[PDB]
Order: structure tokens, then C-alpha cells, then sequence
């Protein structure tokens, strides 16, 4: 909804603006992601903050700044989740060679 964080700055963003004047747009339909994993073990968010997911939830992570946590998405859904409870899925583009 609103900045919840002002003083503290644990974790930031990577996302680039550069837009000059009155930049109010709505959630774009579009999202250019980072890298797409998988869950390797039942997550369970403990609060609001955290990302609630099973075994093989489809995990898209889109700001991997902190090498022990991760951000990803599930089903219009965006959380907060450590980036050991999830495997490189290194979806291959294209059919074996045949």
C-alpha cells in the first residue's frame, strides 16, 4: 500500500527510473523477471511479509540483490523468501538435439 521502511534500508531495489514529470502508471501487465526457480521445500510465510508456497510453486525472481534472500512471484502473488529454499529450474529453450 504505502513505504512501511523509511530509516532502514536493509534490502534495495534494482530497478532504474528515469521517467521525468508525473510518472503514475498503473501495475503493467508486463514483468521482465531476473531468473525463474522452484520451491525445494514447502515454504510457509510465517506473516504477510513473507511468500507462501508449496514444493514446486512456480517461484519467477525478480530482484536477487541479497545473496541469502530472494524475491520472486507466484500467481499474481509477491512475497519474501530465502534463496536456499529454491533450485535454478533453468527452463531450457527448445527440444534435445534430434
Amino acid at each position: 500500500g504505502s513505504s512501511g521502511s523509511s530509516g532502514q534500508k536493509g534490502w534495495f531495489p534494482a530497478s532504474h527510473v528515469k521517467l521525468l514529470g508525473p510518472s503514475s502508471e498503473r501495475a503493467t501487465p508486463a514483468f521482465h523477471p531476473v531468473c525463474q526457480v522452484i520451491a525445494m521445500y514447502d515454504y510457509a510465510a510465517n506473516n504477510e511479509d513473507e511468500l507462501s508456497f508449496s514444493k514446486g510453486q512456480l517461484i519467477n525472481v525478480m530482484n536477487k540483490d541479497d545473496p541469502d534472500w530472494w524475491q520472486g512471484e507466484i500467481n499474481g502473488v509477491t512475497g519474501l523468501f530465502p534463496s536456499n529454499y529454491v533450485k535454478m529450474t533453468t527452463d531450457s529453450s527448445g527440444p534435445s538435439s534430434g
